[PDB]
């Protein structure tokens, strides 16, 4: 007997045609479109396509409510707790509504989706309670515009709304046009939970409504969905000062070693087939099996796939539900129709909006199917010989979200996990989720983390704001020739190099005295710098102890030249440079201090084992330094970045480049490995877009302006970007460590 | 060819007979005694037995220097760095001197002792640099008296001096009477390193000098050495307000499972035989081998023991050096002479102060040799059948310091580690040490941690001090009988219980009105409470999520009775109780918030893998509440304690007990598991010493006075103790979490 939907139908009948939830109240239904039960084809309800006026009103109401909401963290905790209790009290209603609207089996909705949504609100209540005392340097961002996809409608909502509210923000959230109903029921319980009017606003519609929210007067945009829409959102928000997080999917590799627990690995994969759909953090869709066990693994997998029950999603015995929409069914059919590689196995399928579990095996590591987005309940598989080859195959995509590794050997499992490019690695499991355990992407899977203490920073800003110094025009001078050799070069790959373009500009002091010449770098110089950083990839695998020693040497060797650097700064700016040099030394010693002390965090989880939220390098960072603070600006950005294991290329102060060029000798004397620090001089108008666009850079920090160009160009490979504020007089070290690291959460067995 | 000692002899000839290093200068030699090279019997130098006047002067000089030293953390970092550079520059001299003085093989001194001492100072320099901004609520303690043993003389010094100095303290340190020389050379490099006069003071002598330092006007005592001396130090410092850390040894179990890498496990053990001496964090001395591999493991072990080279410690090929002193040789011979159990195997031995590697196998788990302190290069071994039996055998001692677990299975290793009672667990390794990785004991191995961020708190105090409220006399009254039933009981094991002694006292309001009666608890009640806490051991293995839910219920159910509790407080004290009730609710919700958010810390180490500094419960805590704040004092102490997974027995406010007795109903309504919270009422003069003495309690918190009695009695089982200050009006939650947890560092493989 299937689960009863009587209560869900009664709620839908009560709500009638839906408007929006704005300012604590339901608005009149407008331009209606149907949401259809994909398993039956029946219209469940009519919902409104929001207008620009609706989105304006939602954001206005969220803004009006936010300062009172931000004031009392203890009060927010009570509301978040109440929301969790109402999710639990109405768990069966939320679960049936999710199954009706999305097509997923009721057993998944009841066992996975709703309990994790409850736990997300229970857990994040405590962050609201603790924000004032445990995050005293932080404050709410304001209003968050939030946009989510169709695959896990309620749980995606929880992942967005719970941290935003905990940190004193208000939200305007739009569910996917195919799956609006559980978000509307969430709206309908907000009053009962004591959510103050306008703290939560839910508007419905398709991508055009998403676009309105993204471009509205919000302080943050948080998006989960397709990579292409992620790029458009990054472009649409460029130069606006909005905070942005993007979780962009990319189905993860599932690595099965010769010594894996085969039957547990098979059962984990078959139990993940329905789950691994849409843009969710998951692993299993890309199967990588060591060649010694590959035939046996595949044979067992196909028979376990046969045991999956496909049919009525309201039947609690069903494992494979209905596809979310005919458009998605067509997408999966078309993907399979376009593939000619490998051997395709499909289980039986019932008639209608159902697609069967499908395994495409015998693929080569270079096959396009191993690299393209995979749609539907479809697995693709290839083999590997060595663990090193498994790592190479797993990392040979544009994505980097989650991964799974199966091995019974204590060494092999924990050796492979840090080598995989991913935000999450599950050992001997997959799709393990908890509110305390952060998740999110790298590369074209996006940026930002959701869950844990780590997920909170992106919903906050400094309690005391800094402001970047104004740009400073370079001084001019008469232009008489220079009989001495005072033309500074570039510093790339451990040695000084001429600028590829051959040009240098005269540098003058405040009264017109010629001080020297500085190179004008170009895109070919930047390319050479990126190649040097690629050759220095070993730096990102060094010990913190080693990196600390190098930074200590840089600090010592700068100190030995302190008077000289102060005189150079005074020559260029007319103002005494001793305080700036002392601060630069201090930043180096603070970065040296941190190099082996920026600890990952161990999460107790109510699941098997523990989650290790590790700190890893971002990788290769291009940095543009402000005009002011010709030494301190450069050192303040360089030092925490390399302390965390990054390689960097810095565009030094455009106005005052000669302190940075004097610094080349310090880098050489300090035995900084070739390519770990590279320095370009010249016009940031020449360099900003090339650095932000570069597809082989992992992050761009633009602290000299050009924020719109930099943030728009960063969409090419979706690198992380930071455009300030950055005040070199302020000690930003701790904040910069966060810009300079990624969180990778490794889930390990633990008694 | 052995290592040359010419430079070491030249330094000893320069220093002549030694005085002490006090106030930055060397004092005149006094009452001299010899330090003898144990390998040759030659006197190396004469050193002074310090007088009381010497210790007075050392502490006076340390006190005079401390405020200027505390002022500039960046300056302390430069000095700590300089000390590390001087340890590295003179590494060969320190190493030879250690071998001459202590007898250890020069290869151990050069490869292990000196490099780890260097790294300790390099690493802790950074804590000084970061103290002001990353520990802003903390300040230096002041002057630290430090006493260390003979087994690792320089490294024990580094473990004491580096964190003390980093946190802005000054030190008076006494090395062991048998091994003074590397501490005297450390003294001799302090001037060159820029240590300001009196920041470091080194005095020499035997235990009588240690006693002088322990009882001197110092703010902290830090001791490593024997359990018996640890007890005497705890007694000698009781009631003085001094901070105390004790690392008391206890050689650790070494668990070898059937699926261990046998040869690596054997080689790790044989390479640990010389190391595992004295009171050092180590594992290997108690060998626990699964019965299926026991015969093969033992046979391989005995032959690998045969390959150890015994002889001249200055020979870099030597593995087994000279015993530190004839007294220690006699101690090992006597221990072996007193044993009649098992089968004794000894390798060959050369003549003189050498004792051979020795394996005593075939012991039963209950044999006394498996539980007594083991001296010398001696291993004792027993077998186990199941992993659960291994845990039982490993934990069946009075100690709890380090442990090692060997298994190639990813599950088994990480399943066993959290179950072992220890401050450190090494997976597939032993005796792994790093400055970032905290180490220290539980049970009779002591308390406190050394290394990492975690080791710093014990060298600091709150920047703003709190003060415990003054005691409050209970109100008196005429004494007319009570015709209503208003006699409150005790709360033990999930139910109300009559006091075993049968007595209750009348409770009066401020104007003499009879309010009711409160039970007078006795030692039998406390015993029943401890039994109830033992039956509730499952609480210490619950998820944080579960504990948070319970605390949320307690907060909700108190809130539902808020007016009633406020009226009870006003009845008892004459002052309005609404603010106290609101604060009590807030403490519960803060503790609920923290229950699943107090994260362990992942340490990057320059060795194999990573060190996971986990948070674990202390266990069973006896708590005595202040008179003032009849509800808030009790709730503020109870809530963070149980949030961290402890079980507690609280002695409620002696003056005003009836708010706590009203709270019984809240505990019952909130489904607090039986034995997790137990409440006693009555006279703290009856309860303080029994609670502090109780051998089945893991910690005693006495916040109503009796500090000397409590701290002295705590020496019985060396439980942790906290006697304040505690101001209930202050939110101490975060600090209490630290009192309520232990750090257990698990070393795991990691790529
Ligand atoms: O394709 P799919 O449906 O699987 O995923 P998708 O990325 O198209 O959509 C995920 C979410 O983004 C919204 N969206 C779509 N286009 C958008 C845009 N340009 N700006 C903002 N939001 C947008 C969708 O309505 C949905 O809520
Ligand atoms: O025996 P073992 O020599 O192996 O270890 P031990 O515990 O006796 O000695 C370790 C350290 O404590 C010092 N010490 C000894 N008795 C002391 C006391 N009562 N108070 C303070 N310090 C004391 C010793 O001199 C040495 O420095």
């Amino acid at each position: 007997a299937p689960e009863s939907a009587k209560e869900a139908y009664a709620w839908l009948a009560e709500k009638g045609d839906f408007g929006h939830f704005i300012g604590g109240a339901w608005t009149a239904p407008g331009d209606l479109f149907a949401t259809v039960n994909p398993a039956t084809g029946q219209t469940l309800a009519q919902v409104s396509q929001a207008t620009q006026a609706d989105v304006d009103a939602a954001v206005k109401a969220a803004r009006k409510a936010q300062p009172a909401w931000a004031k009392d963290g203890a009060a927010r905790a009570r509301v978040l707790y109440a929301l969790a209790r109402l999710l639990q009290k109405h768990a069966r209603l939320f679960a049936v509504l999710e199954t009706l609207d999305n097509g997923k089996p009721i057993r998944e909705a009841r066992d996975i989706d709703v309990p994790l949504a409850q736990r997300h609100f229970y857990h994040h209540a405590g962050y609201a309670q603790l924000m004032g005392t445990e995050m005293p340097d932080r404050a709410p961002l304001g209003v968050c515009g939030q946009v989510i996809p169709w695959n896990f409608p309620l749980l995606m909502l929880a992942w967005k709304i719970a941290p935003a509210l905990a940190m004193g923000n208000t939200v305007v959230l739009k569910p996917a046009e195919w799956t609006p109903l559980t978000a509307l029921l969430f709206a309908d319980i907000c009053g009962q939970a004591g959510v103050p009017a306008g703290v939560v606003n839910i508007v419905t519609g398709d991508g055009a409504v998403g676009e309105m929210i993204v471009t509205a007067q919000v302080d943050k945009v948080a998006f989960t969905g397709s990579t292409a829409v992620g790029r458009r959102i990054r472009e649409a928000t460029a130069g606006t000062g909005k905070a942005l997080s993007l979780e962009l999917g990319g189905k993860g590799p599932y690595v099965v070693c010769d010594d894996a627990d085969i039957d547990s690995a098979v059962e984990g994969l078959v139990d993940a087939i329905w789950f691994n759909q849409g843009q969710v953090c998951c692993a299993g869709s890309r199967l990588l099996v060591q060649e010694g066990i590959a035939d046996v693994f595949h044979a067992k997998l196909r028979a376990r796939m046969d045991s999956l029950r496909i049919g009525d999603p309201l039947d609690k015995c069903i494992d494979i539900g209905a596809m979310v929409h005919p458009d998605q069914l067509a997408r999966v059919r078309d993907m399979v129709a376009a593939n000619t590689d490998g051997e395709v196995y499909q289980t039986a399928v019932p008639a209608g909006c159902y697609y069967p579990p499908t395994l495409i095996s015998g693929l080569a590591p270079a096959s396009p199917l191993m690299q393209q987005e995979i749609f539907g309940p479809v697995l693709v598989s290839t083999t590997f010989r060595t663990p090193a080859e498994a790592v190479e195959i797993a990392n040979n995509t544009a994505y980097g979200l989650a991964a799974s590794v199966w091995s019974e050997n204590v060494n092999l499992a924990l050796d492979l996990a840090p080598k995989l490019v991913a935000g999450i690695v599950w050992i001997n499991g997959t799709n393990m989720m908890d509110a305390a355990a952060p998740f999110g992407g790298v590369r074209e899977s996006g940026f930002g983390r959701e869950g844990g203490w780590e997920g909170l920073a992106g919903y906050t800003r400094p309690a005391i704001a800094t402001k970047s110094p104004a740009a400073v025009a370079a001084y001019t001078g008469d232009g008489a020739a220079d009989g001495l050799d005072r033309t500074a070069k570039l510093y790339i790959g451990g040695k000084q190099t001429r600028p590829d373009g051959g040009y240098s500009r005269a540098v003058y002091g405040p009264k017109g005295k010629l001080l020297g010449h500085a190179s004008l770098s170009n895109r070919k110089d930047l390319r050479n710098a990126v190649e040097a950083m690629n050759a220095a990839s070993g730096w990102s695998r060094t010990t913190g102890h080693l990196r600390a020693q190098i930074l200590y040497f840089i600090g010592e060797n700068l100190s030995a030249r302190a008077d000289e650097f102060a005189n150079r700064i005074k020559d260029m700016t007319g103002k005494d440079g001793k305080a700036e040099v002392a601060a630069s030394i201090d930043r180096l010693f603070s970065a040296a201090a941190w190099a082996d002390k920026y600890d990952g965090q161990v999460k107790g989880v109510p699941l098997r084992g523990v989650a290790l939220a590790m700190k890893e390098p971002v990788g290769k960072i291009g940095i543009l330094c402000p005009d002011a603070a010709p030494l301190l600006g450069l050192v303040s950005l360089m030092a925490p970045a390399i302390a965390m294991g990054n390689r960097v290329t810095l565009a030094a102060s455009e106005a005052f480049p000669l302190a940075a060029t004097d610094f080349y000798q310090v880098l050489d004397t300090s035995d900084v490995p070739a390519g770990v620090v590279n320095i370009l001089t010249g016009a940031h108008a020449d360099l900003a877009e090339p650095m932000a666009r570069h597809l082989d850079l992992d992050a761009v920090w633009g602290l000299s302006g050009h924020a719109q160009v930099i943030e728009a160009a960063s969409a090419g490979n979706l690198k992380r970007s930071w455009t300030g504020p950055f005040d070199p007089a302020h000690d930003h070290t701790r904040d910069i460590l966060s810009h300079a690291t990624e969180v990778k959460t490794i889930w390990v067995p633990y008694g």
